[PDB]
């Protein structure tokens, strides 16, 4: 929530998920802002479950 | 095995996984090697086990 406005005001280039950037993107009412892509898919991301 | 220097003599793009690419060209001596980038992260391999 810092990282929204900070990133707004100063050069700040943030260390996070995508997916929650590009709906940050979807929510800015000004298209504003710069992204760029990452691949890396040896690591991958699953769902806990019980043992 | 059969469009192998079709593609380094030739009109040929050829087509296979990229890995195999880092031993054929790391086979090819001549360096008449260019390649191009690929994300795709719904196919993949993990070695299988018993049920």
């Amino acid at each position: 929530s810092e990282g929204i406005r900070k990133a707004k005001k100063g050069n700040y280039a943030f260390l996070w998920d995508v997916a929650v950037v590009e709906y940050a993107a979807l929510t800015d009412d000004d298209c504003s802002v710069t992204v760029i892509g990452n691949s890396i898919s040896s690591k991958g991301y699953g769902i806990a479950l019980q043992h």
